[PDB]
DNA sequence: GGATGCGCTGAC
DNA sequence: GTCAGCGCATCC
């Protein structure tokens, strides 16, 4: 993640559902604002969000009485994906899963905050022909909100990752925020190779499989895309192996394979899949986050977050538009 | 819970 | 056909 000098969003209040490991906080508090809620039913994800802010979220949101929840400006949420995602099912709003947006509208309709800030697949945006990215906009539209919504990639946004997200934003009608722009791309300058740990701290990681089939050579020149060189076994999901000069592929919470959640990489002539704090650096995650004490768990967190940074500039933005108030 | 072989769609 | 994918199925 960045630093922000600039503070947009000092003295606004906000809440973070669908919390996770935290990354919507450490986002919007980097620009100055206070998280005041926190939603989180999962156990591992409590601990480690509580392991970072001090907090344990409360369950299960479709069980909270939205009354009961502080008022609050801006309200975040990056709500679960299995339902629209391109690897699952796509059984969208009919998965018990896929309905939480519905549970986000609830909120919305009675704490009214100035801003809806959402996160989702960038599948979300084409599922069903359009129509579910249709109904969060008729939805956030008949709470009065306007509805800004555009698919960023990480990679043009300073961080080594090809994670394509819609990232939503809703300011509420009465505000007349006419000036909302979605951050502007610019030049990557770092690479999965600038991310990675010494490899002393990595050894375990490393694996020698023999029905390793090497397809493509290592390239010397980095570039903004994912460069896969190789696969083992059928070449499946977490069975393919990348160059570090690329940029990393998508993390993924459920992910299987040998290569797990974090896809494989040629290292130093090894290949290897990438340590937790690798995947905290590629998600913009600061050194300073403390991970989960499992493994497992820490891959699974971090395969279902968001990229501080890009959260970062879409925040900036939003405070920016909201603090634009000319006579 | 942890681990891993695979399905199979969307977008070229 | 090629590749990527906040996933799924199944085993312990
Ligand atoms: N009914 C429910 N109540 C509370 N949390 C829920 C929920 N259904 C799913 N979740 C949580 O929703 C999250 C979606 S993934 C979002 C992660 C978050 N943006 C962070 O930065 O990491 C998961 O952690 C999941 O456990």
């Amino acid at each position: 993640m960045i630093e922000i000098k600039d503070k947009q969003l000092t003295g606004l209040r906000f809440i973070d559902l669908f919390a996770g490991l935290g990354g919507f906080r450490l986002a919007l508090e980097s620009c100055g604002a206070e998280c005041v809620y926190s939603n989180e039913w999962d156990k591992y994800a409590q601990e480690v969000y509580e392991m970072n802010f001090g907090e344990k979220p409360e369950g299960d949101i479709t069980q909270v009485n939205e009354k009961t929840i502080p008022d609050h400006d801006i309200l975040c949420a990056g709500f679960p994906c299995q339902a629209f995602s391109i690897s699952g099912k796509q059984k969208g709003f009919e998965d018990s899963r896929g309905t939480l947006f519905f549970d986000i509208a609830r909120i919305v309709r009675e704490k009214k905050p100035k801003v809806v800030f959402m996160e989702n697949v960038k599948n979300f945006a084409s599922h069903d022909n359009g129509n579910t990215l249709e109904v969060v906009k008729n939805t956030m539209n008949e709470l009065d909100y306007s509805f800004h919504a555009k698919v960023l990639n990480a990679l043009d946004y300073g961080i080594p990752q090809k994670r394509e997200r819609i990232y939503m934003i809703c300011f509420r009608n009465d505000l007349n925020i006419q000036n909302f722009q979605f951050p502007k791309p610019f030049e990557l300058n770092t690479f999965v190779k600038d991310l990675l740990l010494p490899d002393s701290e990595v050894e375990h990681l490393v694996i020698d499989r023999k029905d390793l089939v090497m397809t493509n050579q290592e390239i010397e020149q980095t570039t903004p895309k994912t460069v896969r060189l190789g696969i083992v076994g059928k070449g499946g999901q977490g069975e393919r192996i990348y160059s570090t000069r690329g940029i990393a592929i998508t993390l993924s919470a459920y992910g299987g394979g040998i290569f797990a959640k974090t896809g494989g990489y040629l290292v130093n002539g090894k290949t290897r899949k990438l340590h937790p704090r690798e995947c905290a650096r590629v998600m913009g995650y600061p050194d300073s986050y403390k991970v989960h004490p499992s493994t497992s768990q820490a891959y699974k967190q971090f395969g279902n977050s968001v990229v501080i940074n890009v959260l970062q500039y879409i925040a900036y933005n939003i405070g920016s538009s909201l603090n634009f108030k000319p006579y």
